[PDB]
């Protein structure tokens, strides 16, 4: 037997915590990195992406709704058949691509709501749904995040609402609510208690990853993070760098998604534990090394820095498969020490080794 | 203005000559490699084909006649528009791959004689047109020899006629004989007169490399070339390995086609002037040094035998791309090295210093 959404937390250290979430579709170690997922010949395979480590992906419901459209992936037996990926799906609510009529009832730009996001997403058939919220600006003053954050816990009740009408989606998915409140403690203890009195599965801190710097971001975790109920995934979407993600572990989050291991990979750009690396630069034409030389991804046991580098310079396809494929390797490796660590109470000097080593 | 079918020779050494075939649609360095073409993404590139240094391709008439048709190569523009290759083809006969009824009629299979097989041949379009002939087994009777050799002589009459019955082929393309006779002088003698009676535009040496070995091969050509016609180009059709090229070229023979580059590139097997190597081997694994070490071919100016090793080792269909263009391109540096030798009067040398250095 499978539970619909079961968090338990296994071991701690300070902030940082190790764990699982259990759900019908599988189980998700904690801290979770989950790749960017798209359609399934121009993209990784869902095997090769499995392979990785990856235990949960997340589908991009703006990017879904434009192309082949919502309801034509239901016809076509949900994101999962889509994607060729059976294990759980997490998709965000379309509503920050929708920014990067605007009332309080929603948007036209097609319409997107509340409840026409929870809709959307459950056509998707998404095992994580998250809430429909308003982005404030950055940078944004301090009426502005005040107005977007207030408008975010009354769409907060909605989306917990229309969730909630759909007993398929209700008894099989769960959903996620949206910390806002911009950089000032008051509103992001109000977004809190609103979205704790509502009730969610987990829950995200909105409004980062936007421009302001890791300095800011990482102090405006301090407060924000344990706000949030403790007993909880909590989720910062869109992070980010691998300095990023072990300074936000060690601020209490539990999960992540970012598109920079493709990003990367197609420009030719792999991450390795003493820095990212360009490998087109001269220095890797003769390198038999593999990327990384500790990384235990498919890659790394079979390709050179120099085969990559020849790959990546005559712009065969190949070359930029196996470097995204490293990378998302790379983040699900980090995640597996950081994971380690924590439950070796040695997440703390972990932290510090890594960036010692990584900016080095 | 372009001819028809014009040779020239512009310099010899012993039996050994270096010129140029001139054609409406191109001209043929010639002594001559011919790679064995296919139709135009599983297949080089024409452009790429074209690169190595070839002045001319090989359609294989009986895969052409099963797949597509010779009707419908006719009707898609001719065998130039299906391949994607505008300088000239020669195509063979057919009759060949027939053996690899059976009257003097001609074989049905599909039917195939002199005159229907000309007609195939003008519906590829081809340039050069091979006479429909008989091939004597190997090892052949002296009776069966005999047999195969007056019947060949009596359709290669037959070829003549119906190419000569066709003003748009006669005006257009050229027509080769083909020598028969086995291993017996006084046969290909024979042979020899009852071509040149007939008249042809060229002259194959047939009944060779099916099994004789070098030294028969080579023993045959020493008595077999000096027949034919000296102002007329001489073929040796299906040969073959870079020291049964060069010593058929000591022995006056201008042409050649082969498959041998192209199995051995899709084997993983490179050649090299010191001799072929498989590329699979563990040696290669860290070789940093291309192929061969003085092959300017496309390949070789880039990629190193460590990254093709790791192409091929894992399966990569570039792999067996990269490989077959740098076979095809050696094969055209060595006709190259040949006739440079030959016009500067150090064949000979150039011929021992070959052996010498491609069995050490
Ligand atoms: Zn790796
Ligand atoms: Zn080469």
């Amino acid at each position: 037997d499978r539970p619909r959404f079961s968090f338990s937390i296994a071991a701690r250290e300070g902030k940082a915590r190790t764990g699982t979430i259990e759900m019908k579709r599988g189980v998700i170690r904690t801290p979770a990195f989950m790749p960017v997922g798209t359609a399934a010949v121009k993209a990784l395979k869902p095997e090769t992406v499995r392979a990785t480590g990856a235990d949960i992906i997340l589908g991009n419901t703006y990017h879904l709704m434009l192309r082949p459209g919502a309801e034509r992936i239901a016809k076509l037996g949900g994101l999962h058949s889509f994607m060729g990926w059976d294990r759980p799906i997490l998709t965000d609510s379309g509503g920050y691509q929708v920014m990067s009529k605007q009332s309080e009832e929603g948007v036209t730009f097609h319409m997107l709501s509340p409840e026409r996001s929870i809709e959307i997403q459950h056509l998707l058939g998404s095992d994580i749904v998250m809430a429909f919220d308003e982005s404030t600006p950055y940078p944004a003053t301090p009426s502005r995040a005040a107005s977007s954050m207030e408008r975010s816990m009354r769409w907060a009740k909605r989306s917990r609402d229309a969730f909630d009408s759909r007993k398929e989606q209700a008894e099989n998915a769960a959903l996620f609510g949206i910390q806002q409140g911009s950089v000032f403690e008051n509103l992001r203890q109000q977004s809190a208690d609103a979205l704790a009195e509502i009730g969610f599965d987990g829950y995200a801190v909105g409004g980062l990853a936007v421009g302001e710097g890791q300095d800011e971001m990482f102090r405006v975790l301090d407060f924000s993070v344990p706000m949030l109920p403790d007993d909880k995934p909590h989720y910062l979407m869109g992070v980010g760098k691998p300095d990023d993600i072990v300074g936000a572990v060690e601020r209490g989050i539990d999960m992540f998604d970012s598109v920079l291991p493709t990003r990367s990979g197609r420009n030719g750009q792999a991450f390795t534990w003493d820095g990212p690396i360009n490998i087109r630069n001269a220095r890797f034409s003769e390198d038999l090394k593999p990327l990384d030389s500790e990384c235990h991804c498919a890659v790394c046991q079979k390709w050179s820095r120099a085969c990559i580098h020849a790959l990546i310079r005559a712009g065969e396809i190949l070359g930029a498969m196996l470097m995204t494929e490293h990378n998302i390797a790379f983040y699900q490796q980090l995640m597996q020490k950081i994971r380690d660590s924590i439950s070796e109470g040695r997440f703390s000097q972990f932290a510090q080794d890594f960036r010692a080593r990584y900016f080095a």
